[PDB]
């Protein structure tokens, strides 16, 4: 009803601009493919393709491939079936990480949500993805994640934009 309906907007409202852009152009790919249903595959795929946000700050620090992730990304986005809809809705697992990274980033005392804190909700849910070349996206911890926040604060276009 309507509380529920009002809590899924609330929390796409708490999305930081990153995040919602990167949102934003994950459902019009899926509306030019024609498919019914923006996955978290469709979101990490277009936050890497902003290519300055968290993520990236992460793939730079500890070395990852991230032309492997990318084309993993991409061999996923292409062995996706076609699922007749005129607009895409959300995926089942992008509300589950949507509302998971939430409640990572509300026990931190923070009011927005940024793509460590997906990354944070991914680390420990990570069947909310089923995309093998993701694997490095699991490799650092939500405590590690937490003690990365300096960092991520001095590289990601994500920052505040305040000392
Ligand atoms: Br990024």
């Amino acid at each position: 009803g309507v509380n529920n309906m009002e809590n899924s907007a609330a929390l796409l409202r708490r999305l930081n601009h990153y995040c919602a852009r990167a949102l934003e152009g994950a459902a019009s790919l899926c509306q030019t493919r024609a498919h019914a249903e923006i996955t978290p595959e469709h979101w990490l795929l277009k936050l890497l393709e902003q290519g300055e946000g968290d993520l990236t700050v992460l793939g730079r620090r500890y070395d990852w491939d991230m032309d492997a992730i990318w084309q993993s990304l991409l061999g996923w986005l292409d062995n996706q079936p076609r699922s007749v809809r005129s607009r895409p809705q959300l995926a089942q697992s992008l509300n589950a990480l949507l509302k998971q990274a939430w409640m990572v980033a509300s026990l931190q005392g923070e009011e927005h949500i940024r793509s460590v804190h997906l990354l944070g909700a991914l680390t420990e849910n990570p069947h909310l993805v089923r995309c093998d070349g993701l694997w490095p996206l699991l490799t650092l911890s939500q405590s590690q994640l937490q003690r990365l926040s300096p960092l991520l604060d001095a590289q990601s276009d994500e920052c505040p934009e305040t000392l």
